[PDB]
């Protein structure tokens, strides 16, 4: 339920979640977040 700052760290997590990561480690490596609403904050 990813948030990320930009497209960049976008990039980052879509990637990083494609070969194997987690969820926190994805948000950890990519400075991204994860929510349990339907939209992230700006
Ligand atoms: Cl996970
Ligand atoms: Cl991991
Ligand atoms: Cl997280
Ligand atoms: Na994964
Ligand atoms: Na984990
Ligand atoms: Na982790």
């Amino acid at each position: 339920k990813s948030c990320c700052r930009n497209t960049l760290a976008r990039n980052c997590y879509n990637a990083c979640r494609f070969t194997g990561g987690s969820q926190p480690t994805c948000g950890i490596l990519c400075d991204c977040i994860h929510v349990t609403t339907t939209t992230c904050p700006s």
